[PDB]
């Protein structure tokens, strides 16, 4: 149950679509809310397959906008491009690092991951990703493993849409925990 | 100066256009000729901005049917997706890695060097990038400089398509000297 939490979806230009849209659904049927968090006000296109423009998602908020005691938890959506665009704007990555520090639960799907490395959140954690992380994962102290849901310290990771079923069910399972912190000391 | 040269540009759907285009027409223009190798036949989806699909491109060659002696140098252009996608596949990275073990000249530019990362190649490297690849780059073990066109171990890497003017006539005089198996022992 997630009546009365809020969620932060934070994503850019490039996002897939289906990984914005499909744990959205899964908050809001736990009886949550999401807010969609961006770099520019306006809207966002979302991709399918990275590459092909589907439809276009309305901000509700800046990232600059926003403070981290809005939030009951962090969704981090893949598709390429997005997180490549999220990891070079400072203020995108303290908002990420604060929720972290905070004890906030964080989900990230596929590319998403790729903000818990430039943010640092990857060292030391048990995480997985879409396969062509590995790599900068592993680099950056990840105890990366191949695997369609994996939870350590408040931090759910999935490698693609079809883990969504699993990934849906955890994230679900976190933000409905709440607070963290004591798991990160 | 590249009459009798050919070189092989290594591309997958999501390649940025301007960094394709712009390049090959710079050795076309030096009397060289190049053929575009990819994961599939047929042909690959270049963007504008990583995410505006532009024109198709037709491929020469796949990755598993072509001899590295075929070539004088390697172009790895850029666009976020495309990278991506040629990390992944084996034939496609041990391809790149036998243009570098021979002494072939290689260039990449902006997200292209993913490639040199996956590959081992950017270990020891003095070189650039798009800005979002310097977390990566450094791990991997990489000198990594934010600078319009660096040229190292016969490596020639830029960041944007901004450089590409600089890129391109760096290029065309690395593709005209050629082996640098004795410069990478
Ligand atoms: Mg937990």
């Amino acid at each position: 149950d997630l009546t009365g939490k809020k969620i932060a979806i934070l994503a850019a230009d490039g996002v897939e679509e289906i990984e914005l849209t499909s744990p959205r659904a899964a908050i809001e049927a736990a009886g949550g809310t999401t807010e969609l968090i961006s770099l520019e006000p306006g809207e966002i296109q979302s991709m399918k397959g990275d590459i092909e423009p589907q439809e276009k998602y309305r901000v509700d908020h800046v990232v600059s906008e926003v403070q981290v005691s809005d939030y009951d938890g962090l969704l981090l959506p893949g598709g390429t491009v997005n997180p490549d665009k999220l990891r070079l704007e400072e203020g995108a990555m303290k908002f990420v690092r604060d929720m972290y520090d905070a004890g906030k639960p964080i989900a990230a799907i596929c590319h998403g991951p790729w903000s818990l490395s430039e943010t640092g959140i990857a060292q030391g954690l048990k995480m997985t990703s879409w396969s062509s992380l590995k790599r900068e994962l592993t680099l950056a102290g990840a105890q990366w493993v191949d695997e369609e849901c994996v939870t350590d310290k408040g931090v759910v990771t999935s490698r693609k849409p079809d883990d969504l079923p699993a990934f849906n069910k955890k994230i679900v399972e976190e933000f409905a925990e709440g607070d963290h912190s004591s798991r990160r000391k």
